[PDB]
């Protein structure tokens, strides 16, 4: 839960799953307790994106955005403490996992992140 986070099979399931359609597979991957694993995944745009990303907790999305992949993700009011704090010191592993994804990314916790939906 910080740093040498643990790289599963699923950290690459996203860059697969996104690479593939080149389109928008809008995958959702949660770091567990010193691991890594998909929860969402199979196209769906920001629709599923905004309606999936439960605000009891954190969760990153991965986007083909055709040169970045830009993944933002909303720390959660239940308790961020968990999350916040973990996926501090773990985004580094996700950040390297992913191909291309730059530091374009954004961490804010606010309903009106998934107002939009772009």
């Amino acid at each position: 839960m910080a740093s040498g986070m643990g790289v599963d099979e699923n950290c690459v399931a996203r860059f697969n799953e996104l690479k593939i359609r080149k389109t928008v597979k809008w995958i959702v991957f949660k770091i567990e307790n010193t691991k890594i694993v998909v929860e969402k995944d199979g196209k769906g745009n920001a629709d599923e994106f905004r309606g999936a990303l439960p605000a009891n907790d954190c969760r990153f999305g991965v986007y083909d955005c055709g040169n970045k992949i830009q993944f933002v993700l909303w720390c959660p009011d239940n308790a961020p403490v968990k999350p916040r704090m973990t996926y501090a010191s773990s985004k580094d592993a996700l950040l390297k996992k992913l191909d291309g994804a730059t530091a374009v990314a954004l961490e804010a916790h606010e309903m009106g992140d998934l107002a939009p939906l772009a």
